[PDB]
C-alpha cells in the first residue's frame, strides 16, 4: 500500500507515534517520505548486505530476519515480509523499540540527514486537527 500523507498521519497518530519519546508527528511523516516515498512494500539494500523494509525502512541485522542477513538478532521477533504489509501495526511496535535505543531518531539516516533541523509541520500541515 501507498498511504497518503495525512492518512500516514492519523494512523502514526492511532498508534500512539505523535510525540512518542518527545517526537512530534511532522518528523514520523518527514522519515516515512523519506525512506520510502510512503510505500509499505519498499525494500533497499544496504552495502553491509543487510535490507531495509517497508514504510520506515527497518533494518534486518537487528531489527527483524530476513534469513540472509548474517548475526541477524531479530530484536521485534518478527519476519522482516511482515513489516511491508498494509497494516503498518508491526512496523509502528519496532519504530518505538528503536527510537527508544538511545540515539533517538537519529537511527534513521534519511531523518537525520534530511528532516532533523527543519520545521517538519509543513509535513502534516493540510491534517484533520
Ligand atoms: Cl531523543
Ligand atoms: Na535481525
Amino acid at each position: 500500500k501507498v498511504f497518503g500523507r495525512c492518512e500516514l498521519a492519523a494512523a502514526m497518530k492511532r498508534h500512539g507515534l505523535d510525540n512518542y519519546r518527545g517526537y512530534s508527528l511532522g518528523n514520523w511523516v518527514c522519515a516515512a517520505k523519506f525512506e520510502s516515498n510512503f510505500n509499505t512494500q519498499a525494500t533497499n539494500r544496504n552495502t553491509d548486505g543487510s535490507t531495509d523494509y517497508g514504510i520506515l525502512q527497518i533494518n534486518s541485522r537487528w531489527w527483524c530476519n530476513d534469513g540472509r542477513t548474517p548475526g541477524s538478532r531479530n530484536l521485534c521477533n518478527i519476519p522482516c515480509s511482515a513489516l511491508l504489509s498494509s497494516d503498518i501495526t508491526a512496523s509502528v511496535n519496532c519504530a518505538k523499540k528503536i527510537v527508544s535505543d538511545g540515539n533517538g531518531m537519529n537511527a534513521w539516516v534519511a531523518w537525520r540527514n534530511r528532516c532533523k533541523g527543519t520545521d517538519v509541520q509543513a509535513w502534516i500541515r493540510g491534517c484533520r486537527l
